């Protein structure tokens, strides 16, 4: 037994070493161009680029377009936005159903927060969403070239 | 003794961790960041005035940049020369003049002020800035220096 | 007692915590090929300022030693739109492309015509989006990028 016991106490304290480590460096790579909320990892590329390369992005990188779904993310992702100051693409669209905003998995909207009047299909052909520096969304057309924001 | 099957198991897990991490902590420090004994300083990579500079590295976990010691000192200005602009650190006398607090309130515990400084010059200086050869110099708050946070 | 279990519980967090931080860390400037991580500095700078920023950083100069390698490396020359400086040059002997390590080249991936030492001058060798390699002069600014 108790050869176990020491391997034990020396795992033990070799992993809290690493958690410590690991927690320092986990801020020291948010900074300055990331945001996390509970286990979701916001990250901004930095640039601007169409929705379908956006998205393209996203998810060959391993994650997905900035889907906020609760107010403190969206919190998070507007952080990033006033930042940057440039608006950012969301996941969610209406182009298979307009009028319907749903998540790239197609399920509907938990949450929205949508600026006065929007959405509008302005033009008749607003189908992707952005989100402004007030935190406020506006419904857009997907060719517009807007801030590339993953989450991880 | 079924125990020891789960604890080699582990210990080889670990052992990737630890591995993984260390190769991590080098790109991830590349091009922004320096470590010093404990301590990381990485770089926003812009420019900003002390207020809203440490505003962002609180935001962030950390605070502004803050050398108490040489090796801290030299590793700053490594990032500074890289850069090629000065970066403000934490301190100021902005309560008392003339006693340069780190922002927690105690008195500095090593300084590397240039020939002459701290000099209060116009009557408005109250911010500390590194320059690109590692010498501080007292600066005006409101100027715009690269902003270097560390954690 | 199962206090090894705790430890398990601790352990399958970081994996996952640290696979989650990997694919952060490498969005948008690295590409992992295998063991090797690659990673941009986003800016552009002459062959010996370029060395010393990956070997300062603890790493190296991009050298591509397969195909796979070459073509993460040039995922992210595409995306910058730029081309990257490798390790390699021939500036101890004229027509042998040596990686810093001393060794001869193990894949090359050169442009028709390339290596030609245009004007005499061409030590370096960038690669171009296209994924090809042209030996270029150590003077010109091009793409950092380093391997970890
Ligand atoms: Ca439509
Ligand atoms: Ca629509
Ligand atoms: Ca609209
Ligand atoms: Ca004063
Ligand atoms: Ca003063
Ligand atoms: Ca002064
Ligand atoms: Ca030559
Ligand atoms: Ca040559
Ligand atoms: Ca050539």
């Amino acid at each position: 037994v108790a050869s176990l016991r020491q391997q034990v106490e020396a795992l033990q304290g070799q992993v809290q070493h690493l958690q410590a480590a690991f927690s320092q460096y986990k801020k020291v790579e948010l900074f300055p161009n990331g945001q996390s909320v509970g286990e979701k990892i916001f990250k901004t590329a930095g640039f601007v680029k169409p929705f379908t390369e956006a998205q393209l992005l996203c998810t060959q990188a391993g994650g997905q377009l900035a889907s906020p779904r609760s107010a403190a993310e969206n919190a998070a992702l507007q952080q990033l936005v006033v930042a940057k100051n440039e608006a950012a693409f969301l996941s969610m669209t209406d182009s298979k159903t307009e009028g319907k905003f749903t998540y790239p998995t197609g399920e509907s909207l938990v949450y929205s927060n949508w600026a006065p009047g929007e959405p509008n299909d302005d033009g008749g052909s607003e189908d992707c969403v952005e989100i402004f520096t007030n935190g406020k969304w506006n419904d857009r057309a997907c060719g517009e070239k807007r801030l590339v924001v993953c989450e991880f």
